[PDB]
């Protein structure tokens, strides 16, 4: 996985989702007044209306990643092995499960720094949603228009982190994919200067020899750094359309084709869908791996109602035909 | 520029065109009986017809890249200080510019055996279409449903080689080009086994630890390889619609996004568009930087007509809305 924030003429967040088979993900707007049950909490009958990506089980939103109606974001990511939830329940935090964390906080915050005053507060319970779909290793990339932070949930308790470039992939934790980007500060958009040295004549027969360097490989940590260096260092759009062409630009970069990343069971790991989320016009865009045109669908301000509203994905390729 | 080939339910062929600016390319279908002028040769009044990506300057096509009705495909990429054309015109040898090479060789050729024998026999000639369209220095890759070939034509000669791997890039030459690969054996598609030591326990965290090592840069060399990385291990597709959007797949792993590659002007230098021929159907497919949404056009047998038929690349992104916002 793959998560960016971008500013521009609007303000985006948006992830790759990286997996070797497709749960069935769908759009899901949860309206309002959709009640929302915890399993160790008080139910939350009226809430911040979201809309993102996911599935629908036992008439439950279960979010990939979502915004609610302020543009808040907030995506989970593969975290495995680091991620620990809690056996225990707190009297004096709030007792909540994986499944139910963006819920939890889109729910009830507009902003990031209401986001993390609640996540300070909070316990994440070991608890399944079912038998059938089982807790794994997440953590979570936070985001509204201004900034963005990082939640990881390991043995050695709730880490909050302020996430200066706004990029989110898997492992390791966060403040070592920060500090693997320290060896990486020779790299360059431009032509360097010859400073291997000057008593030898290197010639440039090429563009982009700056970038010399930069992993291109599909391990985390590779997407961390490559999609950092593109992100940071791409042009500035003049319109919203303008950024969001560059914002499916950037995390192409990032994206995983079938065939280059074989998993354990012998499935090979792709990008099965890439989004990007309008925050202030409260817009998610979308492509998946099997259709390039972007599909696009608006959060309007209505007092939508009581039920889940889908959306199912188009896994078709839309070709344009002049004949 | 990258340029690769595809053998799937289908037969493929494509490429990236990376510049810091568009020329207002678009699809141009040459028919059979367009007149092929040439500044230095006798016209060809009757030929192959051609669908491809180009200008269109003084009613002429300037092919990009193209095929042509038998799924022979050719085309020009960036090869700046190698490319040498001559000065000279030669008595016993056709004298061809290299903006009239594409026609010359797809006009006539309905494989890549006879495109060779045309080529090895060919003078490349030093003139510039117009004051406007001045030359630079190309290379070539030259595709069929079978095999490629790559065209250099250098100081040294018109030289010619078996590609095994339907793969091309810009500088340097093609046999650095191949031998730069052969440090990169040790990359795997999947998890390796520890050969470092068995006497620490390194572990593993992440899926694509095989690929470490891959360059990710947008270098002509850096995108050689990382681009045949991606095609030779890319997984086979069970229609020709999954075959083409792997191919723009592919093509996506070494595509240069706006920003990450400033040229010595100061612009930067970005994928201006990407295509996918379908060789045994004769249908070029195409996106551009502004617009995602493939756009596919077929070329029809039309034997009598002489004009050259074209469509404009759309540079606005099309997008599948869902519903109305409220502004
Ligand atoms: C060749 C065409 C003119 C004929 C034509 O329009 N053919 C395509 C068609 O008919 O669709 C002209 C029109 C605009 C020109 C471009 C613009 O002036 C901008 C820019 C100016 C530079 O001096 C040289 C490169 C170029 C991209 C120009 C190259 C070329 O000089 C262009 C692209
Ligand atoms: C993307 C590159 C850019 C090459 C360049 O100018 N490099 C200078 C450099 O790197 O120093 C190539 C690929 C196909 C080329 C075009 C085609 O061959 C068709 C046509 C051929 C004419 O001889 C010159 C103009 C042009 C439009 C060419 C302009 C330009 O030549 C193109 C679009
Ligand atoms: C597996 C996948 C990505 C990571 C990877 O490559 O393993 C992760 C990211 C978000 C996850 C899903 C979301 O967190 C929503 C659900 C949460 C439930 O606790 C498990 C099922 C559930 C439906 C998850 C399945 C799966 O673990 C997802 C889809």
């Amino acid at each position: 996985c793959t998560a960016i924030t971008l500013n521009g003429n609007s303000n985006y967040f948006g992830r790759n989702l990286d997996l070797d088979f497709s749960y069935g993900e769908e759009v899901i707007i949860t309206p309002a007044e959709y009640e929302f049950k915890f399993r160790k909490e008080k139910a939350i009958k009226n809430h911040k209306s979201l809309i993102g990506v996911g599935i629908v089980a036992n008439d439950y939103p279960l979010y990939f990643d979502a915004i609610n109606e302020d543009g808040l974001g907030m995506a989970g990511l593969n975290f495995p092995g680091n991620a620990y939830y809690s056996d225990a329940l707190e009297n004096d935090k709030d007792n909540i499960t994986p499944f139910e964390f963006i819920p939890w906080i889109l729910g009830q915050c507009s902003d990031v720094n209401e986001a993390r005053n609640l996540v300070e507060k909070i316990n994440l319970i070991n608890l399944s949603f079912s038998e059938q779909l089982p807790l794994a290793g997440l953590h979570w990339l936070i985001a509204d228009r201004e900034k963005s932070i990082v939640v990881e949930v390991t043995k050695s308790g709730v880490h909050i982190y302020d996430n200066p470039i706004g990029i989110l992939t898997n492992n390791p934790e966060f403040n070592y994919q920060m500090y693997n980007l320290n060896k990486y500060r020779n790299l360059s958009i431009s032509t360097p200067q010859n400073t291997f040295s000057d008593s030898v004549d290197l010639k440039v027969d090429g563009t982009g020899f700056g970038g010399i360097g930069l992993p291109g490989d599909v391990s985390p940590e590779s997407r961390f750094v490559r999609a950092t260096f593109s992100k940071l260092n791409s042009s500035k759009g003049m319109t919203v359309e303008e950024d969001i062409t560059q914002f499916f630009h950037i995390l192409g970069t990032v994206e995983q084709i079938k065939g280059v990343n074989k998993t354990e069971s012998g499935k090979e790991e792709y990008t099965v869908y890439s989004n990007c989320y309008d925050l202030d016009n409260k817009t998610l865009y979308y492509t998946t791996y099997e259709n390039r045109q972007i599909v696009a669908v608006t959060l309007n301000k209505d007092k939508d109602g009581n039920r889940l509203v889908t959306y199912p994905f188009e896994r078709k390729q839309i070709i344009n035909k002049l004949n």
